[PDB]
């Protein structure tokens, strides 16, 4: 027969499916499948959470293409080379699936393409996960933005689309087919065991398509009316927790944008209206930092502006291990990356915390915290992650002038009453927030925490004295 694939990587749904819904109006006998890359899953750079979560995503998906009417295929492999043959075998019309902006997905896609069309078989490639592509967002030179302002005024301007229809009534394979493709097959969704990998820490949000749906259409209903200024502080379960789901797509970028703009336009107050629009801003930036990776794809390889690729970072070892350990001795730090490696998330202040004071304060290659971050979030983004630790240096995209974060001031102005910082570090209830805050802790009434690893204030001065020495030399 003449069946389409569908190839799901970073779309872990039925609904609102750019490439999917392309598909089913070519054909009922829609097939998805997903293949288990091993030079993803066995990346040093993969977070146990980030696996459970797709897994848990996976499974749900298996079932909505069997209430769809057909299944979802399974794979364990080099995808260049087995999705290639699984479309040879099953003389497939085309395959279909959504663009990638990262480096390795690209490069793979570019590869899949050309030998599904050396074998003759059709490769579609379409824009999902974006409410506008790279190539829509350009400059009167029809150029890239590297600043921010200028990139969110043109795409705030540009018309949004909807969400698409989801497949029905779709065509299963039959033995026949089965029988040609089995040599390629799972025969099952492998567990998270199974694959090597242990979580029980949790998730921002079940996973699967639905899940996420609810969690949209809850934070849509209350909570986002509040989103400024809950959004700045830790303690408050001010943000939607959606990130898992946006990076893996639980949810569809449209209906999350839908239903962000339906809640703006039954709004009736002010403040109400202003905090959607900035939640639907966080949106923008999360377009500003995907279409950079897309654009400037050496973003990925570390600090991108030339003085910053010159930085002479002192690498303590220790100082690092410390951080990832969350023994600082700088409790709002501590408290953040104990969520981070208990949860597999961090709340984004104190993610722009804990980063500015590995790269600001410990002086340490902040390509070793962008790792361990992505060896931890469950939302582990290239684009969002690279983009995040550019920023704790200004060494990429919307830079800004040399500035520090005080730890102290920080958790003074975020966590005032330091409820985050208890909340994660128990051991430390007992203290008074105003201790807390500022770090400094008399030994005995600190038990067994550490003492803060580095002076804020000598750190400081290091760090300006470098970069200004460099700034001169150059
Ligand atoms: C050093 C550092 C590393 C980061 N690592 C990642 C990462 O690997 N993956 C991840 O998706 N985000 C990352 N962020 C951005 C951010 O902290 C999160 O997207 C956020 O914590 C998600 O929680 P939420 O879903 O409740 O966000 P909400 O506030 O509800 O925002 C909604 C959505 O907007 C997007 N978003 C929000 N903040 C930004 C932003 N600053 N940059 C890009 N997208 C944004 C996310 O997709 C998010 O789910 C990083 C930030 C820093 C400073």
């Amino acid at each position: 027969a003449a069946p389409i694939l569908f190839w799901h990587r970073r779309d872990l749904r039925l609904s609102d499916n750019i490439g999917l819904a392309a598909a089913r109006a070519q054909s009922a006998q829609l097939i998805g499948l997903f293949c288990l890359d091993p030079q993803i899953l066995q990346s040093a750079d993969m977070a146990p959470a980030r696996v459970a979560y797709l897994q848990g995503c996976l499974q749900e998906l298996q079932q909505r293409y069997q209430q769809a009417g057909s299944r979802l295929l399974l794979l364990q492999g080099d995808p260049q080379h087995l999705i290639p043959q699984l479309a040879q075998q099953l003389q497939a019309e085309a395959v279909y699936w959504n663009q990638d902006i990262e480096p390795y997905g690209r490069d793979r896609d570019g590869q899949v393409a050309a030998a599904l069309k050396t074998a003759g078989i059709r490769a579609v490639q379409l824009w999902d996960q974006l409410l506008h592509s790279p190539d829509q967002i350009l400059s009167g030179s029809g150029n890239p933005y590297s600043v921010y302002g200028p990139f969110w005024k043109n795409w705030q301007a540009q018309p949004k689309p909807t969400p698409v229809a989801t497949p029905t009534e779709l065509v299963d394979l039959s033995p026949e087919q089965l029988t040609a493709i089995a040599p390629l097959l799972l025969s099952e969704l492998p567990t998270l065991k199974q694959l090597g990998f242990d979580w029980d820490g949790g998730f921002p949000v079940e996973p699967g398509e639905t899940a996420a749906i609810a969690r949209l259409q809850e934070f849509c209903d209350r909570a986002i009316a509040d989103y400024d200024p809950q959004r700045n502080f830790p303690a408050e379960a001010g943000t939607s927790g959606l990130s898992p789901a946006l990076k893996f797509g639980a949810i569809g970028i449209r209906q999350a944008w839908q239903a962000a703009s339906a809640a703006h336009a039954l709004s009736r107050s002010d403040e109400a209206r202003n905090s959607i629009r900035v939640w639907q801003q966080e949106l923008a930036w999360r377009e500003f930092y995907q279409h950079a990776l897309y654009h400037f794809p050496s973003l990925a390889d570390g600090p991108y502006r030339s003085l910053w690729q010159q930085f002479p970072w002192e690498n303590r070892e220790a100082l690092f291990t410390a951080w990832t350990q969350a023994q600082t001795g700088y409790p709002i730090v501590d408290a953040a990356m104990r969520q981070l490696t208990e949860t597999g998330w961090m709340h984004n202040r104190c993610r722009m915390i804990v980063a500015s004071f590995l790269t600001k304060d410990l002086i340490i290659d902040w390509r070793r915290g962008e790792q361990f971050f992505m060896q931890h979030l469950v939302d582990g983004d290239l684009a969002a992650n690279n983009g995040g630790w550019q920023w704790s240096a200004s060494s990429g995209m919307d830079p800004k002038p040399l500035r520090i974060f005080n730890p102290a001031s920080q958790a003074k102005k975020f966590d005032a009453t330091a409820t985050y910082i208890k909340r994660w570090l128990p051991e430390l209830r007992h203290v008074h927030p105003k201790d807390l805050i500022s770090g400094e802790i008399t030994p005995i009434e600190r038990r067994g925490y550490p003492a803060p690893i580095v002076n804020h204030n000598l750190r400081q001065k290091q760090f300006k004295a470098l970069y200004n020495q460099l700034k001169a030399a150059i």
